[PDB]
């Protein structure tokens, strides 16, 4: 049993929300919430704007640190950091941005960041700027995670999209 509600069960271990995933994090508390990270970490928009601007500029300083000693990270690689005020850790993951051009085949990849974790409130990957189609996304995801997921939609057009064209 765990503190998520008013989640549509899709699978097994994969679970959808219309909510505002900074509103579930702050919530819930979870161990793990997952950012629509870019390689170099810049959170400047997106879901990444938001949970950035929600720590108050923290996660991006944490995140220049991050970078300034690693480098950037890989299309379909991840880091955990810290959650701040929203989640214990926060699980940096780049999905393919289609708006530069990068290969979509790297959404399984990234998707198998997931499974290191046990729970995770979670964006769908590659979605909105980040320029994929979403219903795939969310097939790449319940057929490519195995940890339990909950996913956190903000639009409520696209929520119901994503509900009734579900296989
Ligand atoms: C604060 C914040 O951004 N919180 C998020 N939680 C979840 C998401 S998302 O990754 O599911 N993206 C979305 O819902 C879209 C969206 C459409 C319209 C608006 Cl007004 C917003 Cl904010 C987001 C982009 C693709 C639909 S964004």
């Amino acid at each position: 049993v765990n503190s998520f509600s008013g989640y549509l069960k899709l699978t097994d271990n994969v679970y959808i929300k219309n909510a505002d995933i900074v509103e579930e994090a702050k919530k819930v508390k979870p161990t793990v919430v997952v950012n629509a990270a870019n390689v170099y970490l810049k959170h400047g928009g997106g879901v990444a704007g938001a949970l950035n601007k929600a720590t108050n500029n923290a996660m991006q300083v944490e995140s220049d640190d991050y970078i300034a000693t690693n480098g950037p990270l890989k299309v379909g690689g991840s880091c955990v950091l810290s959650g701040h005020n929203l989640a214990k850790h926060c699980l940096h993951v780049v999905g393919p941005n289609v708006n530069k051009g990068e290969d979509i085949q790297l959404l399984k990849s990234a998707y198998e960041n997931f499974n290191q974790h046990e729970v995770l409130l979670a964006p769908l990957l590659s979605a909105g700027i980040f320029g994929a189609d979403p219903i795939h996304s969310l097939r790449v995801c319940v057929d490519t995670v195995r940890t339990n997921v909950y996913l956190a939609v903000f639009d409520k057009n696209l929520y119901d999209k994503l509900v009734s064209s579900f296989l």
